[PDB]
């Protein structure tokens, strides 16, 4: 298996969701960037794996489930099998990463992408080893009820450039945002 990564878009007040949707209006090209980053695999004959919590899975409209061209794994202790449209179910992040090493996936998975929500990001961000965060800073406050965990900059280094990531300020629907990549290795 290849690298472990988290990807998120977050407002200035650290918001990532409100009432199971976006705190902000849809940002079409920001979403395109999410699709591109999570779908594109460096390794021939492999797909990337996305790992998400149960609330995040059900926040994807029923017609957009699963995220196409990626292997979709949901984290839940309540569910007894993968939800309709999902491919895998694990009871913990540790278990999901272990699964990625089993016969069924060990040869099929390139990058792994944690795509929410707050508790899955927090566990991933605190997991020892090499990990990158791809963070879109939406540069306005938006009312939220779910928040991105603290990024400890003693460990996470903001990279000065990254291939395939635009470095200038973006704007859609009057909302400015910018892309960042952070890397730790501990
Ligand atoms: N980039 C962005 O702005 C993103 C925004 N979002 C937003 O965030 C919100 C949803 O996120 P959030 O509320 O945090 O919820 P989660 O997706 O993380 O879902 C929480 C549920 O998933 C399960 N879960 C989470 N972590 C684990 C774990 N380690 N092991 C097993 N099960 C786990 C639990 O389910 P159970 O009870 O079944 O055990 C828990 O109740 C929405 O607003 C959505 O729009 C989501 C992703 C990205
Ligand atoms: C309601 O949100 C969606 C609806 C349909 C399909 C995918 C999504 C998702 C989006 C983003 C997750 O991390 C993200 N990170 C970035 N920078 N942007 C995003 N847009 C997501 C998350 C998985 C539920």
């Amino acid at each position: 298996v290849g690298s472990l990564n988290c990807i998120v878009a977050v407002s200035q007040n650290m918001g990532i969701g409100k009432n199971g949707d976006l705190p902000w209006p849809p940002l079409r090209n920001e979403f395109r960037y999410f699709q591109r980053m999570t779908t594109t695999s460096s390794v021939e004959g492999k797909q990337n794996l996305v790992i998400m919590g149960k609330k995040t899975w059900f926040s994807i409209p029923e017609k957009n489930r699963p995220l196409k061209g990626r292997i979709n794994l949901v984290l839940s202790r309540e569910l007894k099998e993968p939800p309709q449209g999902a491919h895998f179910l694990s009871r913990s992040l540790d278990d999901a990463l272990k699964l990625t090493e089993q016969p069924e996936l060990a040869n099929k998975v390139d990058m792994v992408w944690i795509v929410g929500g707050s508790s899955v990001y927090k566990e991933a961000m605190n997991h020892p080893g090499h990990l990158k965060l791809f963070v879109t800073r939406i540069m306005q406050d938006f009312e939220s009820d779910t928040f991105f965990p603290e990024i400890d900059l003693e460990k996470y280094k903001l990279l000065p450039e990254y291939p395939g990531v635009l470095s200038d300020v973006q704007e859609e629907k009057g909302i400015k945002y910018k892309f960042e990549v952070y890397e730790k290795n501990d």
